[PDB]
């Protein structure tokens, strides 16, 4: 809608207080006119249908229980513009400032979000596994980011092209967990799993085993679940990441961390100038390695880092 840009308040999931951009015409809606074509914020009001009704408030204030997924999916939609547009000069998910759209309170005890093609959509969680899902940072720009893969390499969401994408979401949804720097760690959906649980992890990048996870391509899953599990293989390229940001001896693999920014920058550049639609596990660190190459030089440490470190996965 058309209004005057405002900025409202009131927390999130996680009871923490924080101001959003909102848009006043009688209501105040959750758009933020500050960030590109602008952030939409949606009420699924527990039906699949979406994107659902553009979140109005009367008051500006966004205090209640059923405002703090959608107080989050706005905010950290923002935080996620931030990172792309200051850290890799790109502007929304298609790189030319299309309006983010969010929906939340998607269906009931829905135990996910995900981009479907056009927009973010959280559910609550069944408040055992999940709360809502919009709680975790990592977990927006996780989603987010498959919005920058469909449009960047595109991709295919199956076999190794989809572990591929599925990291790549699972990567930059940490380096924009570090960018907002509240405790991040290379966990995944800490912050909204198993409220009941502390210290564990939908996934992790660090130790993906720990999960039932491959940190070694010789142990790739290659049955026909999960799309011949996108979620699963995703932890070998997760670890390499990992091992490149990171540093460390895996299976004997020695590796030189080069820190989280020149990762970032790496596969920033294999996604966007290297990757395709069918990249399996082999193109992709050749297209690491060319980015480094394009980066830092042929002769770089960070080059050589990148070798390592899929050296260290079992992938060549
Ligand atoms: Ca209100
Ligand atoms: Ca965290
Ligand atoms: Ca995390
Ligand atoms: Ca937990
Ligand atoms: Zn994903």
């Amino acid at each position: 809608i058309t209004g005057t840009s405002t900025v409202g308040v009131g927390r999130g999931v996680l009871g923490d207080q924080k101001n959003i951009n909102t848009t006043y015409s009688t209501y105040y809606y959750l758009q933020d006119n500050t960030r590109g074509n602008g952030i939409f914020t949606y009420d699924a009001k527990y039906r699949t249908t979406l994107p659902g009704s553009l979140w109005a408030d009367a008051d500006n204030q966004f205090f209640a229980s059923y405002d703090a997924p959608a107080v989050d999916a706005h905010y950290y939609a923002g935080v996620t513009y931030d990172y792309y547009k200051n850290v890799h000069n790109r502007l929304s998910y298609d790189g030319n400032n299309a309006a983010i759209r969010s929906s939340v309170h998607y269906s009931q005890g829905y135990n996910n979000a995900f981009w479907n093609g056009s927009q973010m959509v959280y559910g609550d969680g069944d408040g055992q596994t999940f709360i809502p899902l919009s709680g975790g940072i990592d977990v927006v720009a996780h989603e987010l980011t498959h919005a920058v893969t469909d449009y960047t390499a595109g991709l295919i969401y199956q076999n190794e092209s989809g572990a591929i994408n599925e990291a790549i979401s699972d990567i930059f949804g940490t380096l924009v967990e570090f960018y907002a720097n509240k405790n991040p760690d290379w966990e995944i959906g800490e912050d909204v799993y198993t409220p009941g649980i502390s210290g564990d992890s939908l996934r992790s990048m660090s130790d993906p085993a720990k999960y039932g996870d491959p940190d070694h391509y010789s142990k790739r899953y290659t049955g026909t679940q999960d799309n011949g599990g996108v979620h699963i293989n995703s932890g070998i390229i997760n670890k390499a990441a990992y091992l490149i940001s990171q540093g460390g001896t895996h299976y004997g693999v020695s590796v030189v961390g080069i820190g989280r920014d020149k990762l970032g920058k790496i596969f920033y550049r294999a996604l966007t100038q290297y990757l395709t639609p069918t990249s399996n596990f082999s193109q992709l660190r050749a297209a690491a390695v060319q980015s480094a190459t394009d980066l830092y030089g042929s002769t770089s440490q960070e080059v050589a880092s990148v070798k390592q470190a899929f050296d260290a996965v079992g992938v060549k």
